[PDB]
DNA sequence: GGGGGAAGGATTC
DNA sequence: CGGAATCCTTCCCCC
């Protein structure tokens, strides 16, 4: 089986750029402000220029204007990143048939009945790696192996605008020498963990017992890492299709009065079901992040769709039932919807 | 014991 | 310090 990966690089901001190729050269910084002061919120993404000073996704908005206080400071425009990459998305289901789209900008291409012998994939790789550029002026990295993993491993590697195969040779080399903490899926909580136990290669949860790696990371994360170990892991490349759309909000102010946070939770709402577009959903969670930045929410699944009307009606049940079997003051309040008929 | 889910909390990105 | 979506873990009804 082989697995071609293709990631979009420094996306939102590289759009950003497209559209206004005077940016080019300079610091991008792609960010998004919620609303209760000037210039807050965290940054999205930013180029390379902007990266090597210290400016990467997460960071507060503040704290990287203290850094590059003369950069080029966009809002950020997903529906436009949406469509960009939607076009591409298709331009890349054009080699395969086999095809999953993992986000925005990410696709795995199982390039399996197109092709053979890992040569035949590259020059396949500077291809679709050429196409893309050609057509939307769009830099991507591609990244090939065996398995899904090792092909996203292989690109994270190999970028920016560059490609990249592990043969499977050097799957076996990296099994060995790789940083647990590089393997996608695993993320700083689950990374600060299996120190705890003496894990640093995927090559170590072999050695550790499957009960105690079970608790710490998971029964489902344990088989994961042990599967990569030894060399077992194989998924078909497949579909993968939105199962829940929502929209959170924060408020001006945090607080805790039901007619306060009401108008943010209904213009959650209808930007839910504008989203929604053709799909009913049969379940619905009201969502509120608490000042301290924790999660809380209650909802409700029904015997059958929900209706603008219906979803207005038990969202407002469900933000009291929170209210009360907790304490905290909220911050943000928003709306998710799934099972989706 | 465990299927089959709904509901609540935690993570990754 | 923002926001979208998925991912895991527990509780329940019952054969
Ligand atoms: N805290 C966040 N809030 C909003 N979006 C975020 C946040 N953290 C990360 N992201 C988004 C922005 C980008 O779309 C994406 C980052 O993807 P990434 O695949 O790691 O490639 P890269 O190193 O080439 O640059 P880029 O990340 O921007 O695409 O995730
Ligand atoms: N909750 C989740 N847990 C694990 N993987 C997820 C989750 N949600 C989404 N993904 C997957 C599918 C996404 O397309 C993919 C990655 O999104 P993305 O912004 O690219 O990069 P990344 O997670 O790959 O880390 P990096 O910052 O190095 O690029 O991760
Ligand atoms: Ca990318
Ligand atoms: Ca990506
Ligand atoms: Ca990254
Ligand atoms: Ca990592
Ligand atoms: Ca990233």
């Amino acid at each position: 089986m082989i697995v071609l990966f293709v990631d979009f690089d420094y996306f939102y901001a590289q759009v950003e750029e497209v559209l206004n190729p005077s940016l080019k050269g300079k610091p991008v910084v792609v960010c998004v402000f919620s609303g209760r002061f000037e210039d807050s919120g965290a940054v999205a993404t930013a180029n390379y220029e902007a990266r090597k000073f210290g400016v990467k996704a997460g960071i507060p908005i503040v704290e990287a204007k203290k850094i590059l206080p003369n950069a080029v400071y966009l809002p950020m425009r997903k529906e436009v990143y949406q469509q960009v990459s939607s076009r591409i998305m298709n331009l890349l289901r054009e080699y395969s048939e086999k095809i999953e789209i993992a986000s925005i900008d990410e696709a795995y291409l199982d390039i399996s009945d197109k092709v053979r012998d890992y040569r035949e994939a590259y020059n396949l790789g500077l291809e679709i790696k050429n196409k893309i550029l050609e057509k939307e002026k769009i830099t991507v990295t591609v990244g090939i192996s065996k398995n899904k993993v090792f092909a996203k491993i292989a690109a994270d590697m190999a970028k920016p605008n560059g490609i990249k195969v592990i043969d499977d040779e050097e799957v076996k080399r990296l099994i060995r020498e790789l940083d647990i903490a590089d393997v996608p899926g695993i993320g700083n909580i689950t990374a600060e963990k299996l120190k705890k136990l003496g894990i640093n290669k995927l090559v170590d949860t072999l050695s550790i017992e499957f009960d105690k790696l079970k608790g710490m990371i998971g029964e489902a994360k344990a088989k994961y890492l042990i599967s990569l170990a030894r060399d077992e892991y194989n998924e078909p490349i497949r579909t993968r299709v939105r199962k829940s759309i929502g929209r959170i909000v924060t408020m001006k102010r945090n607080s805790r009065n039901l007619e306060e946070i009401k108008p943010y939770l209904f213009r959650a709402i209808e930007e839910s079901y504008y989203k929604l577009d053709k799909r009913i959903p049969k379940a619905i969670h009201v969502v509120a992040v608490t000042e301290d930045l924790d999660i809380v929410s209650r909802g409700r699944t029904f015997p059958h769709g929900i209706s603008k009307e219906t979803a207005y009606s038990e969202s407002v049940k469900l933000l009291q039932k929170i209210l009360e079997e907790d304490e905290r003051k909220i911050r943000r309040i928003g709306v998710r919807f799934s099972k989706f008929i």
